[PDB]
């Protein structure tokens, strides 16, 4: 499952995934219905779900 960014996230804490509007994440587990842990570009880390829509 991948995801794109619509919004974008500025990290604060390590472990936090940045992400910019456009970005497409390899979606690896859903948290909560608020934090998602992903893959972008070779980082990985958690955003807020909110910051994303489905991709395929």
């Amino acid at each position: 499952e991948y995801v794109e960014a619509l919004y974008q996230f500025d990290p604060q804490q390590d472990g936090d995934l940045g992400l910019k509007p456009g970005d497409k994440v390899q979606l690896l587990e859903k948290l909560s219905p608020e934090w998602y842990k992903g893959s972008c570009n070779g980082r990985t880390g958690i955003f807020p779900a909110n910051y994303v829509k489905p991709a395929f």
